[PDB]
């Protein structure tokens, strides 16, 4: 693929400021104003929005956007749900001095659905028109923690709870993170002394579910690593460093958003999420640490790259979660081999056709 003709799509999918800020106006006067309310209670008391840029992960749709709350959980206990390397039950320390979450307790186990369920509450009693604008919630999709709100019926708001958790990292991922050779083990060293998240979210046990597990969520960390790419510190800072890494991952992600848009009628590519795109990005930056190996004149060949890797997870069924060695995503379990059969015939079209499905 022609680097320019690539970088005239991520050309195109550069928007105006204004229509960035006056929706992020809103959406921030919304957000500031249940982050008050939320403080009222004594469980959401020590919540606070996590500075992620309270930006959104599509591109190109810039109408949605997707916030996350963080919960500081102090001397919890997880324990590992059926072995599933991701999956835990949330377990306080000491609890004969009184606890703010005590009312979600299912006995030494913390209740997800519980814990959602009163922060879906307030929320949805804050949504009942309070402020100027004009915001109604959306329905449980089930299974998703995230409660989406809509304002003025064009904007999307995302709203997501997390356990943050000083503690040190759990053992699943002391394998992950494999970026030693790449942003050195001094990076990794001091990414690791940093707390880590947890998100209500059940796993799948076959006929039924638990609700009261929590996912490991290393958000924070993907930020860091995406911000800050290069082997050198002054990457992407002059002319004669300038690299292609975002730019290939923009490529990736616009790729599977327009190929899950043009067939949003199946449900074969329903259960992909640009989460496995990203993923499958940071292996590969593992496989390739070199800055050189990035230059911004090879954005033909990168993306290739990348593609061709993806492409093999597809056909694989393996992509490991790059902080979570041993838990797969592309596994039989979660994902059919059906789907992934779909989605490499369309991509292997899309990459033996120049990519028109850009051009839509
Ligand atoms: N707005 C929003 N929606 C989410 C989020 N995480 C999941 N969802 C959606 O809620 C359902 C939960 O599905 P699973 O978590 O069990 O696995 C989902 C699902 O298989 C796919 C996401 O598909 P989506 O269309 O975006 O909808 C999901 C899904 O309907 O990737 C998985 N996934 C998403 N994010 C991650 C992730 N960060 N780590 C591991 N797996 C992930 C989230 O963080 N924000
Ligand atoms: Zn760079």
């Amino acid at each position: 693929m022609g680097a320019s003709k690539l970088r005239a799509v991520l050309e195109k999918l550069k928007l105006s400021r204004d229509d960035i800020s006056t929706a992020a106006g809103m959406v921030k006067g919304v957000v500031d104003h249940l982050l008050l309310r939320l403080k009222c209670d004594s469980a959401f008391r020590g919540v606070g929005l996590l500075n992620t840029g309270s930006y959104y992960e599509h591109v190109k749709a810039p109408n949605e956007f997707d916030v996350m709350f963080k919960l500081e959980v102090p001397r919890i206990q997880l324990e590992e749900y059926s072995n599933t390397r991701a999956y835990y039950f949330v377990k306080f320390k000491r609890n004969p001095k009184e606890n703010p979450l005590s009312q979600f307790l299912e006995g030494e186990i913390l209740s997800a659905s519980k814990m959602l369920s009163k922060f879906r509450k307030i929320i949805k009693e804050e949504i009942n028109d309070i402020k100027d604008t004009d915001v109604i919630m959306k329905r449980k999709r089930g299974g998703s923690p995230a409660v989406t709100l809509l304002i003025s019926e064009k904007i999307s708001v995302d709203i997501t709870l997390a356990l943050e958790s000083k503690s040190s990292w759990p053992a699943s991922t002391q394998e992950g993170l494999r970026i030693q050779n790449w942003l050195s083990a001094k990076v990794r060293k001091q990414l690791r002394l940093k707390p880590f998240y947890l998100v209500p979210k059940h796993a799948k046990e076959g006929n039924g579910f638990q609700e009261e597990t929590w996912r490991l969520s290393f958000s924070h960390i993907e930020k860091e690593i995406l911000n800050n790419h290069g082997k050198s510190k002054t990457c992407c800072e002059n002319k004669e460093e300038k690299c292609c890494r975002k730019d290939c991952l923009k490529l990736m992600k616009y790729l599977l958003e327009q190929l899950k848009e043009r067939f949003k009628d199946k449900k074969h590519l329903d259960k992909f999420s640009s989460y496995h795109v990203k993923t499958a990005f940071f292996h590969v930056c593992t496989q390739n640490p070199q800055d050189s190996q990035w230059d911004r004149k090879d954005l033909g060949l990168c993306f290739d790259n990348c593609v061709t890797y993806f492409l093999q997870c597809l056909r694989t069924e393996k992509l490991e979660n790059y902080f979570i060695p041993e838990f797969n995503l592309f596994s039989s379990n979660l994902i059919d081999k059906r789907s992934k059969e779909f989605l490499t015939k369309q991509i292997e079209y899309e990459r033996n056709n120049e990519f028109p499905v850009f051009d839509e």
